[PDB]
């Protein structure tokens, strides 16, 4: 009876959606996103040329602190036996450490994919959310096209700015302080770069963080790094600097892929023409001082029920979306 909607099929908005098909039912769970597929920030780009030639445009591998497990463990001792996430076997240069690296050997956003069947919701793609209007104690959700939806209760989970363009009677539903904290909250911003190959080799390392370069702040070998046996071609991923991500956030797509091209020339010379690139913008790459008090999730109204969720509100990392998910769900517990 009850009807549920999360928006954004990111990680934090998968594991809510795999986190609430537990502890129930029966309810309707739907999923929207604004993107032609899911993953957000963890996305996989894949080749035109070839669906097995994998890149991973966002997030790079899974670390793990000492902390987090065992207080996450359940967490990572189910993606293991699924084989979803892997140990790092492969050399990365300029990486700082008892930590423990893993790495999601069909795409990390292999991850997102797997909580979503789990979850057994139904999932929505090109469904951008407009507004977010209250209609007879229940919530009316209005879309680019077509036509609105009713839900019972709503959890968001897209970054923080995005949440506060969203017009209707969210914008009165936040109240004067809550809209402060939230305004407080900051991503910085970074382009990354998929170079797609069929030629093959190169360099001993797997991945590589760059300090000294104005452009270029880490260079990857997603095949190697996956560690991917088989003779697929080869795959490049390339995440720029911050000052560099800022500077050209309004500027053209093909002049951005050129200043990186001509940059990884300096890097690393002596490598054949791409057959395949795909330029992606992070205009919200990563959260950098913003909380903004370090809760989990922000609640605005209980009956019917609506919070935020997600990175803004805990660390952007892997285990900063699981405390933000159980958060939330702790939160519509006695709902
Ligand atoms: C370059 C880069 C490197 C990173 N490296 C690492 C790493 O190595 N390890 C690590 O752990 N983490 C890393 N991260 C961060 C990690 O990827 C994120 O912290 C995690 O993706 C957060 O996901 P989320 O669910 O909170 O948000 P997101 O992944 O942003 O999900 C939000 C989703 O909401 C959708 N959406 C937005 N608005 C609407 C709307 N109106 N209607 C419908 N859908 C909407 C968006 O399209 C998006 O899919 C990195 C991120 C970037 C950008």
């Amino acid at each position: 009876m009850a009807q549920v909607l999360i928006v954004g099929a990111g990680m934090t908005g998968s594991l809510c959606a795999a986190l609430l098909r537990r502890q129930t039912g029966p309810l309707y769970l739907a999923v929207w996103d604004k993107a032609d597929d899911s993953g957000g920030r963890m996305t996989t780009a894949c080749s035109p040329h070839n669906p097995q030639c994998t890149a991973d445009l966002g997030a790079q591998y899974i670390t793990c602190t000492p902390h987090y497990a065992k207080k996450h463990q359940r967490f990572y001792d189910e993606l293991l036996a699924y084989g979803v996430l892997r140990p790092l076997s492969s050399p990365i240069e300029g990486m700082v450490m008892g930590d423990c690296n893993f790495v999601a050997p069909q795409g990390i956003s292999s991850i997102i994919k797997h909580y979503l069947k789990e979850s057994g919701a139904e999932v929505y793609f090109r469904h951008r959310v407009t507004q977010i209007n209250l209609r007879d104690d229940k919530w009316e959700v209005s879309k680019q096209t077509g036509s609105p939806e009713q839900f019972d209760l709503i959890v968001l989970t897209m970054p923080v700015p995005e949440i506060l363009q969203l017009q209707g009677d969210i914008t009165t539903l936040i109240s004067e302080c809550q809209r402060q904290q939230l305004e407080a909250v900051s991503y910085s911003s970074r382009y990354a770069l998929g170079l797609f190959y069929e030629a093959g080799t190169d360099v001993p390392w797997a991945g590589q963080y760059i300090t000294s370069n104005p452009c270029i702040r880490f260079v990857s070998i997603d095949n190697k790094k996956r560690n991917i046996e088989s003779s697929i071609g080869p795959s490049l991923v390339i995440h720029t600097t911050v000052p560099f991500g800022v500077t050209y956030l309004e500027h053209s797509i093909e002049d951005v892929q050129e200043l990186v091209f001509q940059q990884l020339e300096n890097i690393l010379p002596g490598l054949p023409q791409p057959i395949a690139t795909k330029c992606q913008k992070w205009r919200h790459s990563q959260v950098t001082n913003a909380a903004a008090n370090c809760p989990g999730q922000m609640t605005l109204h209980h009956k019917p029920f609506l919070a935020c969720g997600g990175d803004g509100f805990t660390q952007s990392n892997f285990d900063g979306c699981i405390t933000s998910a159980l958060c939330v769900l702790e939160a519509l517990k006695n709902y």
